[PDB]
């Protein structure tokens, strides 16, 4: 029960942060169909890199239920989808 | 004592991040030294704003010893300014 669920306007920002190099920011995507242990997919209406940036993608995980950070404003689109969201809590 | 270091291709982000529009990307260093609320800056030779952005500046300020979050190749450059650089661990 995650499916699709993408929040907008809002970004938060959990543990461990890495900026994937992929192929089209979109695509990108597939790394949770593939791999099922991240959380946060994070990418602009254009590009993916936190705001700009074509071939990247944000993301990032919550293994432990830390406060989230959420930066604002600046953001686009950011959501968690497959069962790799049940990852969060083990 | 903290002097302007800037170090590439590594980020390093810890609580808090945002990220503003403004141009001249290098310029926007300088608004941490007019405002001290900003401890590490992220910027790149080419366009800042995490990699890619031309006219935006991402900062992330950390005020405690948290759990430190690290890009590496990705050719982020973040940089120390000055005298803020004190509330790192304030």
């Amino acid at each position: 029960f995650c499916h699709s669920s993408f929040y907008h306007d809002t970004d938060f920002l959990g543990e461990e942060l890495d900026i994937v190099a992929a192929k089209s920011h979109e695509a990108c995507q597939k790394l949770c169909t593939n791999a099922v242990r991240c959380q946060f997919f994070t990418y602009t209406p254009a590009q993916a890199s936190c705001n700009e940036g074509k071939g990247k993608c944000y993301l990032k995980l919550s293994s432990n239920g830390s406060p989230t950070k959420i930066l604002h404003g600046r953001g686009g689109i950011s959501g968690y989808t497959l069962r790799l969201c049940k990852m969060d809590n083990e």
